[PDB]
């Protein structure tokens, strides 16, 4: 059922957003305060729900999720103009949520209505390079949801992350993010096969005049994304990877490239069952434990680790006990039916 994935997909994100907020400023996370915490979720059983009932609040990657997926209904198709004055009034209405140092100056910019070019203000961020934080990856998971062509899904992945990441290592990072949901909605896949079709992207967008001059700029490999989704392949072969290995390879940053290759290794990792988290947990909730476990930037690792085995397992791995745990779960769920009702 593509909307049993849809949900899913939706659900994941925000658990990942709710359930690793707690942990967002640790850098080191110990294992069995996670498990603590996500027990701490569970009533007693005959009891449905929740025990701590919307007590997660979301941050601003659901926030901002929540408006890209709001723009993309309202005008059934991306539209730029639409979706920057949705993520400025968003911003404006909470701006407590948790938000980038940086992107808040893209807000305040689209909220002057004398701002008539919706990707200027990105444009100007840090000294006219662009941000290559990993918020345009953070909302993206709709983007996969409303265009079914891999095509369509890479173009509007990119133009979505520029309202706010003018660098290419912002925006491949959204992209890459946004491939990975669309493959993970085709279902049942080997990790290797599902790492050669990232790959086989990944190389084709990279190889871009704007990618190799950007990854050339901040004195990286060249295609840097697809050299990481090399090291996944790698770390998966590898008999047991450490958490320290995870994150010396791949990251745990706020950087896109530190952080969209991690949630993609926690999804395809967490496939098989792991001696330090308790077989009790599905394959969704071991990806999220897991994901929030390596610590640095655990709403959003999680988040869009989420959004992918949300995408993958669907509805029926998604426990209502965790679910109903976070803040507008309910809100989560029609956005989730309504983007199968307009697009599928
Ligand atoms: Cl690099
Ligand atoms: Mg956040
Ligand atoms: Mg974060």
């Amino acid at each position: 059922s593509s909307l049993s994935r849809f949900r899913g997909c939706l659900a994941g994100a925000l658990l990942g957003d709710c359930v690793g907020s707690f942990y967002a400023a640790h850098d080191t996370v110990d294992l069995t305060s996670v498990l603590r915490h996500v027990q701490s979720l569970e009533p007693d059983p005959g009891t449905p729900g929740s025990e701590r009932t919307e007590a997660l609040y979301y941050t601003d990657d659901t926030a901002m999720a929540r408006a890209l997926v709001q723009s993309l209904l309202a005008k059934e198709a991306f539209d730029e103009v639409d979706m920057a004055h949705r993520f400025a009034q968003e911003y404006k209405k909470d701006p407590d949520r948790g938000y980038g140092a940086g992107v808040v100056t893209v807000f305040k910019k689209l909220l002057n209505p004398k701002c008539r070019d919706v990707f200027e203000p990105a444009r100007a961020q840090f000294n006219g390079k662009g941000s290559y934080g990993n918020g345009g990856a953070m909302r993206v998971a709709g983007i996969s949801l409303a265009y079914s062509s891999v095509q369509d899904v890479q173009k509007f992945a990119r133009l979505s992350a520029q309202l706010t990441h003018a660098s290419s290592l912002g925006y491949n990072g959204a992209i890459l993010q946004a491939l990975a949901v669309h493959l993970a909605l085709q279902g049942e896949s080997s990790s290797e096969h599902f790492l050669k079709q990232l790959l086989g992207h990944m190389e084709d967008l990279e190889g871009d005049a704007q990618s190799v001059l950007d990854a050339r700029e901040l004195g990286m490999e060249e295609r840097p994304y697809s050299s990481r989704l090399k090291k996944i392949g790698e770390l998966l072969d590898q008999a047991s990877v450490t958490r320290e290995e995870v994150v010396s390879e791949l990251g745990n940053g706020i950087a896109a490239f530190e952080s969209v290759p991690t949630a993609i290794y926690c999804f395809l990792r967490c496939m098989e069952p792991d001696p330090e988290i308790p077989s009790a947990f599905n394959s969704l909730q071991r990806t999220l434990i897991y994901s929030i476990s390596l610590g640095g930037d655990t709403d959003t690792i999680a988040t869009m680790a989420g959004a992918i085995a949300g995408a993958y397992y669907g509805m029926d791995q998604v426990p209502e006990s965790w679910q109903q745990s976070c803040e507008g779960y309910e809100e989560t769920d029609i956005l989730a039916q309504s983007l199968h009702r307009v697009f599928q």
